[PDB]
RNA sequence: GGAGAUGAAAGUCUCCACUAGAGAGUCG
RNA sequence: GACUCUCU
């Protein structure tokens, strides 16, 4: 991904889009009870904590582009994946505007407590003024579709969230790319059925973990990924995507039988325009965070990437022996023979991808005893060993509990953290629960009982 | 909670990141 | 079926 040009909104006619510049985050009653090192991200140009210029750090994630056209490896990789998807029999027909706006069994409705994007978020128009869950009215939507057209620019906001100390000093806040409801509606109308399929089939045919429930999915993974595991991390996956991968995605979409009209929509996301405050900018490459389909598409693209990386790096790779699962950039994959990722990373750089080792180390072996996916590890149950615990590390659960965007929901926050923490064992969970109790607010909380968490987990099976 | 508008005030009104997934809670 | 929270 690479920024092509920046022009003032005076020159491009774009309305100003401003976001919030002060964090909803404030220290919690458990702030000094647990340890942690994170703080709210830098949201403002003149934050004291800053050690560099803010915006230059904000947009450094667009590292640039390498390949624009698929080579022979990326073609064969698209084709292998594309063929693997055919057994799913995806409905490539256009879904109805009622279904796209208001949902199906396998596709939630358009979120209505959330912004409608350019240009509504500047005209004071909310989604709620155009859509109505109870009416299922597609009347006002089709009017505004033909008022503002399609390909409206993405509204850029800084994400309000906890980041490590470094990323605060160095200015490395995340940006969200808020789509226009007009594009979300169309994207949902063109690929909604593919969405349905992908949500209805987390696993190694889709290669998509989207829709999975870690409590039960974790026990299938060691059967779905047999043999030697490999994994790795990307530095800036979304923004590093060179235009070639959108070309690759187009290869997969056609092979599974999408209309050319449908496939044309992919350039609409390889090449995007954006408004940040009072400037308009152009981005060639890079997956916009906030568009209808980002996760699935990043997940598809990843499937193309691993296949290509494999067959351009090693000789005699049988892609039929690859199993893999992607959640956007997150990956777990297995092959009958160990795959050296030091060499994949080398192939990766050729393709504009920066890959680091998975254990956050500077050397690249991955096994179940140390593999992680969706931030959780894999821990076989001490009683029934074929049942696998996802283990969210207690370090990350400590980071969350120390802050809050509204204390009115402390009770709710702590329960959700306990549903995550208990998989680390009785001894760790009671260490957690008792330190919550160590504070006057903690003694007023309803806290789930470990044996009830365990018992509820086992009835799942 | 923060910001604004208005107003002596009371109040009133307006704003406070996108796409998805998962789990939970509350109510019907 | 709504509304909300926390995670990823
Ligand atoms: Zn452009």
């Amino acid at each position: 991904g690479e920024i092509q040009w920046v022009k003032p909104n005076k020159e491009t006619g774009r309305l100003n889009i401003n976001g919030p510049t002060r964090t909803k985050l404030e220290p919690s009653v458990f702030h000094d009870v647990f340890e942690g090192n994170k703080e709210p991200a830098v949201l403002h140009s003149k934050d004291p904590r800053l050690e560099v210029d803010f915006e230059q750090a904000l947009f450094s994630k667009y590292v640039g582009n390498t390949l624009y056209e698929p080579d022979e490896y990326i073609k064969e990789a698209a084709l292998h994946y594309a063929n693997q998807l055919k057994q799913l029999d995806i409905d490539t027909s256009q879904m109805s505007m009622e279904e796209a706006c208001y949902g199906t069994e396998n596709l939630e409705a358009i979120d209505l407590h959330t912004s409608a994007g350019y240009p509504y978020s500047a005209l004071g128009i909310k989604k709620r003024d155009i859509l109505d869950s109870t009416t299922r009215d597609v009347s006002k939507m089709k009017f505004y579709m033909d008022k503002y057209g399609l390909d409206l620019p993405y509204s850029t906001y800084v994400k309000d969230e906890l980041r490590s100390i470094d990323k605060i000093k160095k200015g490395k806040s995340r940006l969200i790319e808020a789509s226009s409801l007009n594009d979300s509606v169309y994207l949902r109308m063109t690929f909604g059925h593919l969405y349905e399929t992908f949500h209805a089939n987390p696993g190694t045919v889709t290669g998509s973990a989207v829709g999975c429930n870690p409590d039960t999915f974790w026990s299938k993974l060691p059967i779905l990924l047999p043999g030697s595991l490999f994994a790795f991390d990307y530095s800036g996956y979304d923004a590093s995507l060179s235009p070639v991968w959108f070309r690759a995605l187009e290869l997969v979409l056609r092979e599974i039988g999408y209309s050319e009209e449908a496939v044309s929509l992919v350039e609409g996301i390889n090449h995007t325009h954006h408004v940040y405050r009072n400037k308009t900018y152009c981005v060639l490459g890079g997956m916009p965070s906030g568009m209808s389909g980002t996760s699935i598409f990043n997940s598809m693209i990843n499937n193309i990437i691993i296949r290509a990386l494999l067959i351009k790096t090693f000789k005699g790779i049988d892609l039929d022996e690859l199993n893999m699962v992607a959640y956007g950039d997150d990956v777990l994959a297995s092959y009958p023979f160990p795959i050296d990722c030091l060499e994949l990373a080398r192939t990766g750089k050729e393709y504009g991808l920066t890959m680091t080792p998975a254990d956050k180390s500077p050397c690249f072996e991955v096994n179940w005893d140390n593999a992680t996916f969706l931030k959780r590890g894999f821990l076989p149950d001490e009683q029934f060993p074929f049942l696998i615990h996802p283990t969210m590390p207690m370090k990350e659960i400590h980071e969350s509990i120390r802050w809050t965007k509204d204390a009115r929901n402390t009770q709710d926050h702590v329960r959700s953290l306990c549903l995550l923490a208990w998989h680390n064992g009785k001894q760790e969970y009671e260490k957690f629960v008792s330190a919550i109790r160590s504070v006057p607010v903690g003694k007023a909380l309803a806290i789930p009982n470990y044996e009830n968490l365990r018992r509820n987990w086992l009835e799942l099976f």
